[PDB]
């Protein structure tokens, strides 16, 4: 994690610890606790916007899905935070065997993720 | 453009307001004097790596290229800016009347554009 120095600066990096864990250790169990009532996730696909889900358990639901998905895993490329945001440079690694590089804006507030935006190489 | 304070936030912000501009105004002659000589960028397409431009020539070209197409356009969705880093989410008007929204990641050394990695909704 790469921080820039900011007052929540060590809170975010310590959530996007635990968040990078559960697709690394496949074990979606801290989804929850991490996650705001009112979290958005605007997901990679499809162009032109990306899907979106709305709401803790929408977010939940689609989050351990990908981090169970057999055959599947992620490498982190680099985590930047800054203040309440950070960015998770990453690449995903599918079952067929290709990979696609990506990235997730993060958003935390009251020190859970309220916004997650990801986007990927098209 | 969202700021988060840090020592050379504002001056990323001007950064970011002149590169924007090129885009805005379709006018590349500020590219070259915002962009280091060393300056890569990690192009949106195609997957999974994305293109690389490296080096001024290369980036100024591109960019200018970009930024002068007839019948393209982008409206900015927002700018955030942290130290020496900015991401700059972007909707992308296309000359056939689609769209396509993105990101780009930024970041400058010694007051100039020394990476620049774009990303889109798939
Ligand atoms: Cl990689
Ligand atoms: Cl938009």
């Amino acid at each position: 994690i790469t921080l820039h120095p900011d007052d929540r600066s060590e809170q975010t990096a310590e959530i996007m610890r635990r968040f990078n864990d559960v697709f690394q250790l496949h074990d979606p169990a801290a989804l929850p606790e991490l996650i705001a009532e009112e979290c958005v996730i605007e997901n990679t696909v499809p162009a032109p916007d990306g899907a979106r889900h709305a709401g803790r358990q929408a977010c939940v639901q689609l989050w351990s899905a990908i981090a169970t998905q057999p055959g599947t895993r992620f490498d982190l490329e680099e985590t930047f935070v800054a203040g309440d945001r950070a960015t998770i440079r990453w690449r995903y690694w599918m079952a067929d065997g290709n990979s696609v590089r990506g990235v997730n804006l993060m958003r935390v507030q009251d020190g859970r993720i309220v916004e997650a935006m990801g986007y990927v190489k098209g």
